[PDB]
């Protein structure tokens, strides 16, 4: 594609790793969630949350299903 393809927020947390499409980063799940999502989801810009320390991105991401 012309840039990374997005999903549901229910598809990409309620789906086993063997069903997830093909172009979703199961390392980076919030990448393919909507603006929309990531701002309901994180409540901070993608910037902001990429600004994070890996560790703690990944910690709320756990907590959130999507890591």
């Amino acid at each position: 594609p012309t840039k990374l393809e997005t999903f549901p927020l229910d598809v990409l947390v309620n789906t086993a790793a063997e069903d997830l499409p093909r172009g979703v980063d199961p390392s980076r799940k919030e990448n393919h969630l909507s603006d929309e999502d990531f701002k309901a989801v994180f409540g901070m810009t993608r910037s902001a949350f990429a600004n994070l320390p890996l560790w703690k991105q990944q910690n709320l991401k756990k907590e959130k299903g999507l890591f």
